[PDB]
């Protein structure tokens, strides 16, 4: 059904899973996703809420383990 | 509607100052006065320059917003 | 037109004197005489220069640009 | 393609592999699941979304075989 | 008819205008530019033919004066 | 053709060694045995490496 991105992106915002952004620049950003479409991300930080483009990043790291069910090196997508 | 359009355009309704990030570690501030696919004008002193989205990392209202 | 387009064209028509500021810090100064989808053509006196668009930080005019 | 065939090899092996970002950073981990846009690496507990847009160059640590055209 | 990216380098090609292509990363490549496409440029320096990539080119300055043609500011393009 | 296909094309039929500089400056070496839209695939002595185009600057060829 949905891709890779759009699986971490709303499971890490339905549990509003604690995050570190990566920025390319090297500044990292910490938060939850609360809201994402095609090309950047809100993050909440405390009341505050920022937009950071998606082709600004670089890795988005969870600060948990998180339930993704990506598919089993057993079988084809 | 989407993210980035709601966005941009709530922090310019409200004439919200906000704090642009650049990718090159550059922070720019002003008052998003008009933007469309690529880019956004950003007012400050009376001087308005065009910020391309590509060179924008971040945007950080220093009030928050709603929707 | 939309934004970009706005900006561009009145610059252009106007030769305001600019100042584009690229996403490694290089500052470069001229007038944009050509503009499309991806390239700028800045032009200082005698010379050209192609400049590319993704390059580009910001454009600040050297005089604020009444864009109506 | 060749992307979609180098990605699905060292998925389906469980290959251990070294993704170079763009700004130099080395990223150690097992690719578990890679889309359009992004690649999910696994290293131990930890799951790592990194965007293909800021990656360099990605090498396996063991040799990888591919049938070409 | 023509656009300005394929108005300069068909111009440059056409004449074997000497070039300076200065990359994002700050090198400075010289050369003629015999081939390009819509997203790379040969380069052509002595008798050597290197693909530059224009999503790392930053500025392309011409060694000389170029004839492109270039709209008059009285009009709308 | 285009120019990039002919030219990788052309490096990859004759397995030509080139150098593939990247975007932040490092160099790699090596011969290109098979590319698609937004990768190519650089081998060097056995060990074969996959490099996005979008991290290359320019592409020089040895010979």
């Amino acid at each position: 059904k949905q891709n890779l991105q759009d699986t971490f992106l709303n499971s890490v915002r339905k549990s509003k899973t604690p995050l570190t952004i990566f920025l390319v620049n090297g500044v990292k950003l910490q938060g939850v996703v609360s809201w994402f479409d095609n090309f950047c991300v809100l993050l909440r930080r405390d009341g505050q809420s920022q937009l950071v483009y998606k082709h600004a990043i670089s890795t988005i790291m969870p600060a948990q383990p998180v339930q993704l069910y990506e598919p089993s090196a057993d079988a084809d997508d």
